[PDB]
């Protein structure tokens, strides 16, 4: 139930810390490129699927703060993870490199990240848990959560509650406090959100004061 990450995600994870310290936004970049890459491989799926897209009807991405609580929600209807999905790819970086990256890594990073798709773990940039609910067509919603020491994943006692796709929640570091205010979230979710092919929503105020989901592209 509890698993230890392999040496290169170790390795990886403070070279990405120690080297993005000055550039702390990207993250958001990286969680909305990861997210749109899971909603095409359900879209190519679902070419060849008559009925890959029960789970949910729609393909997109709604993030959603949380001050009072301190979390950063970046929910997608893609096409989810299973539970040994979940321990390997997030527990693993073996896909192609892997160590050949960490050489011109410590050899700007804030492209190279992105070219080799670890952007995930950019998240503990600001980020004190990461947590990751995910749901796939041939699994049951399970839970994946670290500190970046260890992580656990373990099935959702909730059941299925995304439908399909993935949820990342950040527990946010105290210093990152101003991504919990609408307007800098929307803010940085224009920049990064401008030629995703997906709609891009972020639960907000249009004052009366009502809270719908509002779209950024
Ligand atoms: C399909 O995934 C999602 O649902 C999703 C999603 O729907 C939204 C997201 O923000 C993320 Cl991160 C995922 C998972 C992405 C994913 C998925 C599969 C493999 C790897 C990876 C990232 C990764 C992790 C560790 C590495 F060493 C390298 C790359």
């Amino acid at each position: 139930e509890k698993f230890a990450f392999q040496a290169e995600v170790n390795r990886m994870m403070k070279l990405i810390i120690n080297s993005l310290y000055k550039n702390k936004e990207i993250f958001l970049r990286e969680l909305i490129s990861n997210a749109s890459d899971a909603l095409d491989k359900i879209r190519l799926i679902s070419l060849t699927d008559e009925n890959a897209l029960a789970g949910n009807e729609e393909l997109t991405v709604k993030i959603k703060c949380d001050k009072e609580k301190n979390l950063l929600h970046v929910t997608d209807t893609g096409v989810g993870m299973t539970r040994e999905e979940l321990v390997k790819n997030l527990g693993t970086i073996a896909k192609s490199g892997t160590s050949e990256f960490l050489n011109k890594m410590t050899e700007s990073t804030s492209e190279l990240i992105g070219q080799f798709g670890v952007g995930f773990y950019s998240a503990f940039l600001v980020a004190d848990k990461v947590i990751v609910t995910s749901k796939h067509n041939n699994d049951t919603q399970h839970i994946w959560e670290s500190d970046s020491n260890e992580f656990s994943v373990i099935a959702d006692p909730r059941g299925n509650t995304l439908g399909r796709g993935t949820t990342i929640t950040l527990v946010l570091k105290e210093e990152a406090s101003d991504y919990l205010e609408l307007d800098t979230i929307k803010n940085l979710v224009k920049k990064y959100s401008q030629f995703i092919n997906f709609p891009i929503y972020v639960w907000s105020s249009k004052t009366k004061t009502v809270w719908d989901w509002e779209l950024m592209n």
